[PDB]
């Protein structure tokens, strides 16, 4: 009944361009069975929808990479809140919340801002520039570790360890095997910069320390849930802000309608969420048997939700395969959807509208001028190097 198909998501060859073999996964059922992982795998927007909005059954505390934590142990102590059912879930959950809450971003937009326009000066001094390295990866690792509170020392090692724990959702292919085996001097690090002395005054860590005594935390979860926001932070907006830059470089209309009204920024942004989708893939594991889209799936079954798949389904989007920065973009999953939805979407969203809003008033034009390269991850989509030309307004 449930059609079995051989395609591996997790192979070279589908990073290089999912998009014919997610249309493959979703055109042949509501749920299929991936034989060379031995998961189910759900591709239509419907599906996912509904898999990320019941995590009773579709729990995460069994790990959302292939590995089930029934099975074999994990290849470090679990998150405390990506790995964590409710109710375990909710109070590290309230924690993040807070820290990362309006309040915060009003404290540090206008840093936000000042470091994306200086950023887009600076790249326009030089004309010629990459836009992962010198824009992608360089902006947020000029506000988000200070945003932390982290030292100066060691930063190095941030997307390097953040690589490592998405391709550690993976299976257990040659990607996920050097991750880990490199592993060890990153991990060192993280662990220690989320120690109460090592986070700076009025930064994300220190405000996750100072909430261990409301009873929400214990001062023992602190750590961990600093672990959370260098793990999942920063290499994500990398890609985001990446594929919004390579959304205007390949559709330069989407750059005008930007530039004649920057108010868009925060909405070219989302779509661009939608349109790559950094976060590609994640897993649940069911609890019991279940009904899915007319299909029995049985307990203690890892279900792979492709949520770019989902973000392109033509059952849900007009024209999936357009960017369109003023496209209605509400209900994408590229953040997740239901009680695990990204905590950190308003830190994402301020860094993402801060650096298109300087592009949109300062930069006339986007040009590819060099070869595009793809950086290959088990869970991360995006780019390597994105050689551009930078023409001022
Ligand atoms: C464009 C950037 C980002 C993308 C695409 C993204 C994507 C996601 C997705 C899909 C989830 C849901 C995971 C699941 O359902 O299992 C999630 C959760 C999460 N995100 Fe993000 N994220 C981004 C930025 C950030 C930032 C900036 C932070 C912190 C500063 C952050 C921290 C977290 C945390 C801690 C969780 C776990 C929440 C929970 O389990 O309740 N993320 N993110
Ligand atoms: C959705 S990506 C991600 C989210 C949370 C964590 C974490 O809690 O460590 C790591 C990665
Ligand atoms: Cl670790």
């Amino acid at each position: 009944t449930i059609p079995h198909l051989a395609i591996d998501p997790f192979s070279l060859d589908f990073f290089d361009d999912p998009y014919p073999d997610q249309q493959t996964l979703r055109d042949a059922g509501p749920v299929v069975y991936l034989d060379k992982w031995n998961v189910y795998g759900v591709a239509r927007y419907a599906e996912v929808h509904a898999v990320l909005n019941d995590p009773t059954t579709f729990c995460s505390s069994r790990g959302v990479g292939l590995s089930d934590f029934k099975k074999e142990k994990p290849w470090r102590p679990p998150s405390l809140i990506l790995e964590a059912d409710p109710p375990a879930h909710t109070r590290p959950r309230a924690v993040l919340s807070k820290v990362l809450s309006p309040a915060t971003m009003k404290t540090i937009r206008d840093g936000f801002a000042a470091a994306a326009d200086a950023k887009v000066d600076e790249l326009l001094q030089r004309g010629c520039i990459d836009a992962i390295a010198d824009l992608a990866e360089a902006y947020p690792l000029s506000v988000f570790p200070d945003a932390m509170g982290l030292k100066q020392e060691g930063r190095e090692h941030l997307l390097p360890y953040a690589g490592l724990v998405f391709n550690a959702f993976g299976p257990p292919n040659e990607l996920r095997q050097t991750a880990i085996e490199r592993s060890a001097p990153h991990q060192a690090y993280v662990n220690e910069q989320c120690q109460r002395p090592n986070l700076a005054p009025g930064g994300f860590g220190a405000c996750i320390h100072a909430f261990t005594d409301t009873g929400e935390i214990t001062p023992d979860e602190a750590p961990l849930l600093v672990r959370s926001l260098l793990s999942a932070g920063l290499n994500t907006t990398v890609n985001g802000i990446g594929a919004a830059v390579y959304c205007l470089a390949r559709f330069p209309g989407e750059l005008q309608r930007l530039r004649s009204d920057p108010t868009l920024a925060r909405n070219a942004f989302e779509e661009a969420v939608r349109f790559e989708s950094p976060v590609q893939t994640f897993f649940r594991t069911t609890t019991r048997e279940v009904e899915l889209g007319g299909a029995v799936i049985g307990e203690g079954e890892k279900v792979l939700m492709f949520l770019g798949s989902a973000n392109r389904d033509p059952r849900r989007w007009s024209d999936p395969d357009l960017y369109d920065i003023t496209r209605k973009t509400s209900g994408h999953v590229g953040f997740g959807s239901g009680v695990h939805m990204c905590v950190g979407q308003l830190v994402a969203r301020l860094e993402g509208e801060v650096m298109l809003s300087a592009l949109a008033r300062k930069v006339a034009a986007i040009d590819i001028d060099g070869p595009v390269k793809r950086r290959f991850n088990n869970t991360l989509r995006g780019l390597e190097s994105l050689p551009v030309k930078l023409t001022p307004a």
